[PDB]
Formats: C-alpha cells, sequence, structure tokens
C-alpha cells in the first residue's frame, strides 16, 4: 500500500528481527515439545545429596523398568529442571508479541490509525500534484480544472492543519510505545541474562521418590540443553540489537522535540517567507516522513503556504481572462475613452497590464484589491473607477498616480470604503463621489483630505448631503464645475457657496431647494446653471442673472415651474435655455428677446400656441415642444433659417404647414403622436433630411409623393 | 475492506484476544492430542487407600510388563485425571469458536448484512463526493431593511451536480429505510451481553478448577485382577504447562471481561439510540440536520467512535440547507442564457419581460442577460437579490409576487440609482421589503394587497415619503380611507389609482392638494357618488370612475372648472341617463359610458365637437340622434349590445371614423351610406338582425376581410369581386 513511507529505517530493522525472534521462539517451542527429555541414571554411590562418581569391566544393574526410568524422568524433568530450559521458548514468543503489539499498536488504534490515513493520502495527493511540480520548477497556462483541483487541495490542507494540531495523540502513542519497548528490552535482557546459566547438560536431582524406586538421588542429562544455550544466545544477541535501535529512536524523539517543525529550511531555499512552523502531532508526522524522506515535505510545505494559494489564484484568473479575451471585451464609452470594465472578481488580472491602449479602468465589486506596482505599464491610464472596491495601494503606485491620474470616481457603500491615499494625488483634476457620508456628531470628517486636491478642476458630490460642507466651500477656491446630486434631499447654502468665484459650471440637481438660492448670483464667472428636478415653482429671482455677464446655459427643467417670467428677456447671453417638464401653459413674448438663444426646449409643458416672436431667434438650431398642445405651428416659426432640428412629437397638430421646406439646415423631425392628416409635398425639399431623421406614422408617410419618398429613400440609404 | 470503520478499539482488543485465546486453545490441544501421558507406579505400602511414601540401594520390582504399566496407566488417565486436565484445551477452543461467531453474526446474518452493506456503501460514496469540502469550507438600521451581508458563489459541474442530487435522493431513501428497523442494534446489544455473561461464568468456573490440574496424581482405581496392585502414584509431566496456559487464560479472560465491562459501560451510558449532532451544527450554523432515529444513530456513533470526519462527510449531505444550495446549482445550471433568452417576451408596453414562476430561487445568470427590461418574481421563496444583479443596466422594473426578497448593499445601490417601476403583491405587511423606501430613483409604485390593521393603520407606508421622485401610485388595498402619507405624498403625484374591488372608499377632504395630478383612478371604490375633491384638480386630465356604482353623473357640470379634461371613463354603473350638462366639457376627446342604464342620448353631449371616442357599448338605446355627424372627428364610434334597428344617414357625415363595433344589435339593414367612410377599418356586425350585406360595404380603400367581423352567412352575400379583394386586402 502506502504505510511503507511511515516506517523509519528502524522500524523495518525491528520488524526484521522480530521476525528472526519469532522463527527462533517457534523452533524453540517446537523442540521443546517434541523432544524435552531427561535421561535420568541413579547414584548408588550418594555424598552429600550428590553422585559420588566411585574379569573385566560390566554393567552395573540398577534393576529398574522402562517404566520406573519415565517416572523418575519425569520427577526430575518437573522437578529440578530449570524453569528456565523448559520455558525459554514461550519466553521468547511472548515477548516478540509483546514486542510486535507495542510495534503495531498505533496502527491498529483507530484513533490514531484515522490520522496516519488522512495524513497519507493528503500528502501522496500532493506528492502527485501537477501543481507541485510547476510551482517548483519555477521556484504559463493551466487547466481550469487542474487549478479548481489545487484550490481544494489549499482548503483540505487548512482543514487537515486545523484538525490535526489540536491532537497530540499520535506523538503520545509513538514516545509510549517506545518507551515500553526499551523498558521490556531492559528486563527481559536482565533475567535472560541472570538466567541463561542454568541450561546445564548434566542436572542433579535428589527428588524423594524411594518408596517407587529405591534410589535417593539420581544424575541426568537434558539433551537439549546446548541447544538452547545456543538459542539463548543467539536471542539476548537479538534483543540487544532491538533494545540498542529501540533506545536510539528514544534519543531521536527525546531530542528532536518534534512537536514543533521549523519548516524554515524550505520555504528560505524556494523563498517563501508565509511557511509557519506547525504545531504538535503534525510536526510529528511531517518528521516521520522527512526521517523516510524530505521530498515528500518539500512537495506539502508548498500546499501549506499563503502566498502560493495566492499565485494559484492569479494563475486560475489568468487562464479565466486571457489577454485575447480581454482585448475582444473592451469597449469605449460615450466619453470617446477607451475603457475596461472588471465586475465581481476575485481579483485583478496581471494581464490587463498588457494592455497599454486602456484610459480608463473600471473595478467594480472586486474584493481586497492591492494596486499592483504593474499599473505603471499603463502609460495612457487617466480614469480610474473603483465601484464598491476599496484599493490598498503601495509606493510605487502611489507615486504613479500622483502624476498620472486626473480622473477618479468613488461609489462607497460606506465611510470605510472609501481610499485614504486617494487624496494624496496631486494630479487629480476630477473627483466623483458617489455614496452616503452624512455622520452624526462627526460630519464631514472623512474627507478632510479634500483640499489636498490642488489641481482639482471637476468635483461631482452624489452624497446626500443636508449642507455644503466647509471642507468643500475651502477646496472650491480652485474648481470649474460643480455638482450636487443629493437624490432629492434638501441642500442648504447658507452664504457657503460665494467663494467659488472661478466656478464656471454649477449643478444642483435633485437638491430639493423650492427656491433660487441667492448665492448662486455671486458666481460672475458661471457659464450654465443646471438646477434639475428642484421643486421650483416661482423663477422671477432669474432678474438677477444679469450678474453673471457669462451665463450661457440656463437648465431649469424638471421643476413645477408655472410661469415664464418676462424678466427672462433681460438674459441677453443665453444660447441654451431648457425648460422642459414644467407646468408652463403660455410663452411670454420678452423670451424671444434672447437673440442668441440656439437650444430652446419647452417639452411636456402646458403650451398650446406659439407667439409670432419665435422668427426673431434667427440662431435658433434646435426646438422641442414635445407632449403640448401646439394646435397649429405659426409661419413665423419658418423664418428661424438654420433651425437643424424639431421636436412636435406627441401634440395635436392639425396639419404640418407647408413652409416646413424652407428649413435647409433641418435634419432630424420627430412627428410621432400627432393628428396629422396629410403630409406636405414641401417636406421633399430639404436637403439633410432622411427616413431616419424624419419620425412619422408610416401609413401617414405612405401619403407623401413617391418622387419625394424614393429621394429620401436614396438619401438615407447613402 | 472498508469495514474497519464499523469496529471500535474495543471490537479490535477484543479480536485480538480472542485470536490468542484460540492460538493457545490449538498449541494446548496438539499438546493434550499428541503427549497425553500418565506415568503411572505401583504403591507396594498403601496407607488409608493411599500411598505411603515410606550393601547399597537397589531398585524396586514390581514384576509388571511394559503392556501392564500402559493398562494402569491408560485407566488410571481415564478414571482419576481431572476431567479440567483432560479438556481444558478443547474448552478454550469452544469458548473462543462461540467469542467468534458472537462477533461475526451480525456480519453474516443477511437480515443485518444488507443493511451494514447499503450503509457503509453509501457512506462511502458520500465521503467520496467532493460537494463536502465545499460546504465546510463555505462558513440598527441596516438590519431592519432587508440588507444582507455579502456572500460568496462558484461554478460546479452540471454531471456532478446530478450526482449529488440522486446522493441526496439515495440517502433520503435510505434514512427512510433504517429509521423504522432498529435490527442491527438489538443484533449488537444480543452479542455484547452473550459475550459478557460468558465471559462472567468462563472466568467463575476456570478459577475454581484451575487447582485440580496436579503433576502428582493418587489413582485407587481397583485394577487387582489384572496387576495385583490396589494403588498407584503417577505423574502427569503436562500437568505443569497446562497451567500456565490455564493462568495465561484466566488473565486473557480477565483482560476480555474488563474491556467487555468497559465497553457495556459504554453503550448504556451513552444512549446512542438517537444521534445529536450538536457540536458540529452548532458551530459551523447548518441546523437543518434532524435528530436521528433508531438503527441510524447507532451506526453513526460506531463512526464517530472511530472518525468523525466520515460523520461531518454524512451531515453535509444530510442537510437541508445544504440540498438546497445544491439545487439553487442545478437551476443555474438548467436555466442557460440560450434557455432564459428563447423564454424572454415582451409585454404590452413592448419591453423585454422574464416571468418566473414557481422556481426554488432567482437563478443566478439570469443577471447576464443585459437586455432585460422587466423581471417579474412570482412565488419563489426566501430568496436575495445578489449583488451580480448590477450588470442588468437596462432593468426598469421589478414585479415582486408574493415574494419576500432582502438585497445586499451593492444591489440595494444599483436599484436605488436604476430601478423605474416596482410591483409589490402582498398577502401579507411582512411580505413588503422595508428597503423600498430607500429607491430613491423609484417613478411608479403599484401596491398590491390590503395594507390597512387595527390601530396601526398606515405605518407601514409611511416611509413613501422619502420616495421623492413618484409619480405613479396605485392603492389596491381595500382601504377605508385614504391614508395620510398619501396625501401628503401626492402634492408630485402625476397619477393616483385606487382599485378598492368592492371597499367603499372616503375621501373626507384628503384629495384637494394633489394639484400635480393628471390622471385619476377610482375603480370599485363603491363611491355611489362624485366625491367633490376631483373637481379641485386643476391640472387633471383622465379621470376613471369605474365600478363605483354611479346612479346620477349630473356632477359632471363641476368638470367645467377642469380646463384640460381630456379623457372622462364612466363606464361599468348604474348610470341612468346623461345629463344635457355634458356639452358644457367643449375640451372632451374621449368619452366611455358603457355597461351602463342608458336609454337615451341627449342631443347636447354632440355639443362637444373635439370628441374622438364615444364608446355606449352594452346599454339601451334604441336610436341615435341626427346630431351623432356633427362629431367630424369621431373615430371609435362602439354601440355593442343596443337596440339600434337602424343607423341615422347623417352617421356616416362622419368620413374619418376608422373602426365601428355595430354588433349584437337589432340592425334591420345596413344603410347603404356605409362606403362613404373612406377611412372605416374595423366594423363589427355578428348578433344583428341582418339579411343581406350591402354591395357599398367593399368600396372601403382600407377594409379588409380581418376587419370585416360578421357572421359567414351574412358573409356569404357579398360579391364574388368584393369577397375576393377583401381576401386580397387581407393576403397582403
Amino acid at each position: 500500500p502506502a504505510y511503507r513511507i511511515l516506517k523509519p529505517w528502524w522500524d523495518v530493522f525491528t520488524d526484521y528481527i522480530s521476525i528472526v525472534m519469532l522463527m527462533i521462539a517457534v523452533f524453540g517451542g517446537t523442540l521443546q515439545v517434541t523432544q524435552d527429555k531427561m535421561i535420568c541414571l541413579p547414584c548408588k554411590w550418594v555424598t552429600k545429596d550428590s553422585c559420588n562418581d566411585s574379569t573385566g569391566p560390566t554393567g552395573i544393574k540398577y534393576d529398574l523398568d522402562r517404566h520406573q526410568y519415565n517416572y523418575v524422568d519425569a520427577v526430575c524433568y518437573e522437578n529440578r529442571l530449570h524453569w528456565f530450559a523448559k520455558y525459554f521458548p514461550y519466553l521468547v514468543l511472548l515477548h516478540t508479541l509483546i514486542f510486535l503489539a507495542c510495534s503495531n499498536f498505533w496502527f491498529k488504534f483507530p484513533r490514531t490509525s484515522s490520522k496516519l490515513e488522512h495524513f497519507v493520502s493528503i500528502l501522496l495527493k500532493c506528492f502527485d500534484s501537477p501543481w507541485t511540480t510547476r510551482a517548483l520548477s519555477e521556484t504559463g497556462v493551466l487547466d481550469k480544472k487542474e487549478g479548481e483541483q489545487a484550490k481544494a487541495l489549499f482548503e483540505k490542507v487548512k482543514k487537515f492543519r486545523t484538525h490535526v494540531e489540536e491532537g497530540d495523540i499520535v506523538y503520545r502513542l509513538y514516545m509510549r510505545q517506545t518507551i515500553i519497548k526499551v523498558i521490556k528490552f531492559a528486563l527481559i535482557i536482565c533475567y535472560t541474562v541472570y538466567y541463561v546459566h542454568n541450561i546445564k547438560f548434566d542436572v542433579d536431582c535428589t527428588v524423594d521418590i524411594e518408596s517407587l524406586t529405591g534410589y535417593r538421588t539420581y544424575r541426568c542429562a537434558h539433551p537439549l540443553a546446548t541447544l538452547f544455550k545456543i538459542l539463548a544466545s543467539f536471542y539476548i544477541s537479538l534483543v540487544i540489537f532491538y533494545g540498542l535501535i529501540c533506545m536510539y529512536t528514544l534519543w531521536w524523539m527525546l531530542r528532536r522535540s518534534l512537536k514543533k517543525y521549523s519548516f524554515e529550511s524550505i520555504r528560505e531555499e524556494s523563498s517563501y517567507s508565509d511557511i509557519p512552523d506547525v504545531k504538535n502531532d503534525f510536526a510529528f508526522m511531517l518528521h516521520l516522513i522527512d526521517q523516510y524522506d524530505p521530498l515528500y515535505s518539500k512537495r506539502f510545505a508548498v500546499f501549506l503556504s499563503e502566498v502560493s494559494e495566492n499565485k494559484l489564484r492569479q494563475l486560475n484568473l489568468n487562464n479565466e481572462w486571457t489577454l485575447d479575451k480581454l482585448r475582444q471585451r473592451l469597449t469605449k464609452n460615450a466619453q470617446d475613452k477607451l475603457e475596461l470594465h472588471l465586475f465581481m472578481l476575485s481579483g485583478i488580472p496581471d494581464t490587463v497590464f498588457d494592455l497599454v491602449e486602456l484610459e480608463v479602468l473600471k473595478l467594480e465589486l472586486i474584493p481586497d484589491v492591492t494596486i499592483p506596482p504593474s499599473i505603471a505599464q499603463l502609460t495612457g491610464l487617466k480614469e480610474l473607477w473603483l465601484y464598491h472596491t476599496a484599493a490598498k495601494i503601495e509606493a510605487p503606485a502611489l507615486a504613479f498616480l500622483r502624476e498620472n491620474l486626473r480622473a477618479l470616481h468613488i461609489k462607497f457603500t460606506d465611510i470605510k470604503e472609501i481610499p485614504l491615499w486617494i487624496y494624496s494625488l496631486k494630479t487629480l483634476e476630477e473627483l466623483h463621489l458617489t455614496g452616503n457620508l452624512s455622520a452624526e456628531n462627526n460630519r464631514y470628517i472623512v474627507i478632510d483630505g479634500l483640499r489636498e486636491l490642488k489641481r482639482l478642476k471637476v468635483l461631482r458630490l452624489k452624497s446626500n448631503l443636508s449642507k455644503l460642507p466647509q471642507v468643500v466651500t475651502d477646496v472650491g477656491v480652485h474648481l470649474q464645475k460643480l455638482s450636487i446630486n443629493n437624490e432629492g434631499t434638501k441642500l442648504i447654502v447658507l452664504n457657503s457657496l460665494k467663494k467659488m468665484v472661478n466656478l464656471t459650471e454649477l449643478e444642483l440637481i435633485r437638491c430639493d431647494l423650492e427656491r433660487i438660492p441667492h448665492s448662486i448670483f455671486s458666481l460672475h464667472n458661471l457659464q450654465e446653471i443646471d438646477l434639475k428636478d428642484n421643486n421650483l415653482k416661482t423663477i422671477e429671482e432669474i432678474i438677477s442673472f444679469q450678474h453673471l455677464h457669462r451665463l450661457t446655459c440656463l437648465k431649469l427643467w424638471y421643476n413645477h415651474i408655472a410661469y415664464i417670467p418676462i424678466q427672462i428677456g433681460n438674459l441677453t447671453n443665453l444660447e441654451r435655455l431648457y425648460l422642459n417638464r414644467n407646468k408652463i401653459e403660455k410663452i411670454p413674448t420678452q423670451l424671444f428677446y434672447c437673440r442668441k438663444l440656439r437650444y430652446l426646449d419647452l417639452s411636456h409643458n402646458n403650451l398650446t400656441f406659439l407667439p409670432a416672436d419665435i422668427g426673431l431667434l434667427q440662431n435658433l438650431q434646435n426646438l422641442a415642444v414635445t407632449a403640448n398642445r401646439i394646435e397649429a405651428l405659426p409661419p413665423e416659426l419658418f423664418q428661424c433659417r438654420k433651425l437643424r432640428a424639431l421636436h412636435l412629437g406627441n401634440n395635436v397638430l392639425q396639419s404640418l404647414p407647408s413652409r416646413v421646406g424652407e428649413l435647409t439646415n433641418l435634419t432630424q423631425i420627430e412627428l410621432r403622436g400627432n393628428r396629422l392628416e396629410c403630409l406636405p409635398v414641401e417636406l421633399g425639399e430639404c436637403p439633410l433630411l432622411k427616413r431616419s431623421g424624419l419620425v412619422v406614422e408610416e401609413d401617414l408617410f405612405s401619403t407623401l409623393p413617391p418622387e419625394v419618398k424614393e429621394r429620401l429613400w436614396r438619401a438615407d440609404k447613402e
């Protein structure tokens, strides 16, 4: 089987010694059974209960028959022959049996037999493991299944180490076996040496049988005495060898202190400092194997180490996410940037850094990531997204990011999930925070390091804030763009916003303002204002926007704005005006004094008509009145020569005015959902219009002339 | 083979001691067979029927032959040698053989042999199954909001998953088979009791009789006619060795008896008819392992004495948590991405839909479908929303039908950022997840199921105020009064829909604050009267009052306040008549009055020239006023199930009347002006008292056979040109 490896040289020697001892026991026993004779002749002249030893010679006549001789031989054997000379083979058999019991007690004892078989099974599967030879040769692609096997093997070795290190049972069994062997060898050597001299050939008995034989004493020969003395001396030699071997084993056990196995030699040779010392009953079996072979312990150490487990995980990951699969999976975001999205992986594959074309890296739900120093290979990396993925960084990686990272996106479920090293970056221009960070009695404590971003320009917060933090006010002295998305939670300004005089784009989305704060007018460099979803109802404060001489875009959409103040005519610099999803029912004529206007979106309002002053907007380029009650478009609308789009969908339009063809810059027109009976023939004289550009019901489109329809199909096809 | 697991250490010790005792039995037996001697010499001087024991020495002459000595020694061996000395090895052989038979009966007896081999086979195949190590390795505001901690997942082979499923099934069957027997345990108990009583008997008698093995024996056998002597003194040369063997045997049996006493003490103190399993599950948290009944706890106790490792490798397969987890893995393997994509359908709103019904859980691979739009979950129990749901970028609606689902922080954040609609249907308040009030981008909430309770009403929905982006709120909960939170949150609601399914709803001045509302629905509210709070909603456009048991709808005069009221459904009521005040609502476009008790149509109804839909199905109308042709924009006119015997010719002035429904009427004959309606597309005519269809019916440019719903007897009257044209139009 496989138990030949748990036997050291000394156990093998003792096994063979016990076999030889058992052989001489059986030989002596069969002799003592089949011959076992004394031959006793009476002595006629007796001196002090001893034989006096005092025409040719004639034989002496004792007048004894065969049966009287048999009786005296039996009596003198029973009484005067020494018990050693008679029972030597049975003593030898008993001693060899109890020696074999001491040897195999731990093999037959189930409590330790289970441990030994488990240990040998695990060691066997580690020795033949394909990853062992690979890892020791390396000092590269593998099967996924074999990697799963190796991971299961690491878990198995973890369980084995947990179960065994508390044992202290196999070691105690071996120690007690060897102690018993030593004491028994000492005792048997003692008594056997003391008594081997009583195996004499010639014996004398004075057995007091004279009423049965007439003679007092007898002189007897024990023919098997010399063979038995030879066998006994051979046995004392064998027991001496057995005892020397057992004393060596006892000294080895008492010397090495095998409750602790250092294991550090291989951990230094193969450079695995994460190979700790194994404890009692786990050190011992390793020592026994080391006696058989250190190679098995070498193959076991790699599965016992922690760093090798990490390398195995990395190799499985590289097998799972190769360079080809990653490059094929590479996509582009909406920002015309090359980005890679890693979602729910055990770690960062080491092959992602061989794609030097990357610019944005997204790490979402990747547990316990360490930012490898290999990120230096990503020369062109500009944005790193850490979504529910806290990153532990090293000094080289931190130094690289301090000079190569321009935008950082952090989405966290908890304060602790925010890396603390991200603030130390100095070239960082964009910080995107997405998560609730409000705290009680320690509000705005985590992000105090925000001031350290001296190059910061874009700061977007989506953080359930109830007031603009003071640290943000300090860091805003160098900001260009601000974006706060409280998700409906009210935000308080209270004169904490005017310090960002360099701010040029301010967004207060879902901040529940309920009224435009006066602090917005103190940002004279502001160029875009986005106040989406703030429950605004009165926007008469826009008269103060004349202070902002550089205001070009106004997004007041997604509010409950009931009316457009006529004071909106004073915002002469407006080019984009977004007002959709509001309660506006009519368009004041003052709104058309903003001649520079280019984007005018008034969708999803309660409008019914367009004032004729819409022809004043020569720079109109987009017009969205989607989902309105616009009965008919005034012909003055077509005075907007460069109108490049028209969103009239979901209206109550009766007939499309025929002047639609004059819009030669018209590229996209939407008309779906209208009660439009007929289509104009002048729709066919828009050079840039295609069938995709025109949005209208197919059955209504069937009303257009075949020439116009064919021309539109030809333009849309190519 | 694999039976070594059964025997504890005392069993092995007894087996080895029995081997030793059998060895000494065979040794003593061959000694007694091959030597078996008494060496006897006559006693010349005899005192009290016994030996007296009283020019150099000379031998004593008895004048006996060798054969006379053989005879006397044979007789003295037969008679005066103690029976114990003669038959001790045979008694030892008998006792050791019966000890071995007692040990091995439960293995050789087929009734218990089959049970033992079945248990060992199943235990071995559950030891070799790899699911065990994986199971072993698997190991405030946040708690009360359905937020659960992260749990890891893996991928397992389909073949090994099926093997583990079959192994769970086989272990179930075997436990059922074994729970009733209690035969192996009884046989083992009887074997141990026999062993102990036999030990007691043999120790007692052997120790009593061992003193009769003497070397020197006196026999007075009464053979004087054959030898001339009365008494003899004999030597038994095997007596001392037999005494050594006998005392060695009593020492061995003392060891055997102490071992068996300890074994019986253990088997009585332990109470091993039931298996506890408390430590493994109390540490590793797998409480779905019930205690074990008879004949299946005894074998596990044996295993525990041998090795607890097998006990755990079996406990994992006997647990129910593990079975459900393996079921999850098998369901993951079964519902492959191709299967789910083939299962994907599109709901009425042209959205890709996945409706899961009666599954043990949400398959982990439903979240690899990037095109999924609506996820419907019905009758899926004790399920967790995994963080992998964040891959469903296009997911907009989540339907939780009788499903209480817990969520994790990543999935909760993703849904809070992405989820638009939520359908909650519950028979219990606790089945409503409490994390649904933290979805701050939610826009459309459908509450289905009774929610009100005594002394604690309208407190679970106290969290609706946190849904700051809610627009569509559907309340189908048998409300006896509109909850205060609904009034508070309705300031930004754009559509409120209530379905009391027969319960009377009292608005009681709680509806005039939702000035942003544009659609109001009160279905089966049993109002029996239009509440005056509706007319204060100056932004309303659609008002539905279905199944309110309305009788008089003269309240519609106040609808002139609503300056954008386009659709107004009053269907499924007891409305006896249409008040003439319905003409003041010139902005009406859709008007529904079907399933009512209307008998006549006022002429003032045709002052609404913006009307486009006029459905009067299932009424007692008998004629149509001539002003019906004034509504130039009417497009759908259904008068199904009425008493319209004839249609006015002015009705065909509505040239854009796309569809008609004149079925189930008493129409005597179809007017010839039916061809004037150029835009007619779908006209229903089944159920009328018509005889012949008009020829002018076929001149409609767009009407097809699909749009001409009529009986075949009437349809047979069309000219064959008309029939062929309709068939061709239906084909194309």
